[PDB]
């Protein structure tokens, strides 16, 4: 039927980058997965915190837990997990049909605690004994200190969604992690046809902070390669992941890890709103799109087959010409590394700040 349908037949699974409770009570999110194909979903604390300040889908908890004496944490804490429980419930369908691939809901641990692997374990485990659904995956970023948690946390079977993966380098650092963290499942006696893994991978990232760069360069050339490194870097992750589970040697029943395409919606309006899901389509992935994504794809289309398995050479060319033009790679990715980590501790507290406004 659908344009996301054909994507799915291509090989890319597409989940929905936000859970705000406008979406359930609305029904729009039993109308995504019947009608636009989604088939997973993840939390969003920006869109939360806006959804409390300028919405009312909240207000009915609010006041439940202003009655109660709920702290901020608490609060936050309540509200996301009945979100994701009860979106898990939905999922289950589809949970059950994809041998555990998708119908996946994805809930954080505290963005404040990411540098600290005993602290992301401990969460993680309470996390996942709170939300107490089969089908929810618990959020662990590819950051220092929580990048072991990942091996730890899939270690007692839990389903894990790395986040914050922008290099290729790192992304061979959770794919090590994963195979690890499968083979101590094992040891440990847990059944590891049901720990799932998938590796958020992002992409509009790199083209924000790569086309600024190439337009102080400001060259004909420079110019003439902006909005391609994010597609050529997810293209070479790919690349990575076909290599690392070729070599790898997985205890019988093990699931592979899937990549994760995220940030996936355009940040510059020349940018066609279909690139980082057209580019991007291909065997054992997911896309996890913003719903305007979603319907970009569904009303413009604008697929070509898959283009990530034969890609690997356009993709080198790409990044052999940014560093022909002089543009610091290497420097590139930690800027998004570390942007990426102040981003996703900053909207957190945008989240306690938002919350804080409601309970008082």
């Amino acid at each position: 039927m659908s344009h996301i349908d054909d994507l799915a037949q291509l090989g890319t699974s597409t989940w929905l980058d936000d859970l705000s409770r406008e979406r359930i009570t609305s029904g729009n999110l039993s109308q995504v997965i019947e009608e636009k194909s989604v088939v997973g979903v993840t939390t969003n604390p920006a869109i939360f915190a806006a959804a409390m300040s300028k919405g009312d889908s909240y207000d009915a908890q609010i006041a439940e837990l202003k009655a109660a004496g709920a702290s901020v944490d608490q609060a936050v804490y309540a509200m996301s997990i009945d979100d994701v429980r009860n979106a898990c419930d939905l999922f289950t369908g589809i949970f059950e049909s994809s041998n555990g691939y998708d119908g996946r809901v994805s809930i954080e641990v505290d963005p404040r605690i990411s540098a600290d692997r005993d602290a992301t374990l401990a969460q993680a485990k309470e996390l996942w004994a709170k939300v107490d659904r089969p089908n929810v995956m618990i959020k662990i970023p590819a950051t220092p200190g929580s990048l072991p948690a990942i091996t730890d946390a899939l270690a007692e079977g839990i389903s894990v969604n790395v986040t914050l993966i922008f290099s290729v380098a790192r992304y061979r650092e959770v794919i090590a992690a994963f195979i690890e963290g499968i083979k101590q499942a094992a040891a440990n006696g847990h059944d590891v046809s049901k720990i799932h893994s998938v590796a958020s991978f992002f992409v509009s990232r790199v083209d924000v902070e790569i086309d600024k760069r190439l337009e102080a360069i400001g060259s004909d050339e420079a110019l003439a390669l902006r909005g391609k490194a994010g597609v050529a870097n997810a293209q070479r992750a790919y690349a990575v992941y076909k290599e690392l589970f070729d070599a790898a040697e997985l205890p019988e029943g093990a699931n592979t890890q899937r990549p994760l395409w995220a940030s996936t919606g355009v940040k510059n309006p020349a940018y066609a709103a279909t690139l980082y899901v057209s580019e991007l389509a291909g065997p054992n992935t997911v896309n996890t799109m913003p719903e305007g994504t979603i319907d970009a794809v569904l009303e413009q289309g604008n697929l070509h087959g898959d283009t990530l398995s034969n890609s690997a050479a356009e993709a080198d060319a790409v990044f052999s010409q940014l560093e022909a033009l002089g543009v610091d790679l290497a420097d590139v990715f930690q800027v998004l590394e570390t942007e990426g980590v102040d981003k996703f501790v900053a909207s957190w507290s945008e989240l306690l700040e938002s919350m804080e406004a409601r309970l008082k």
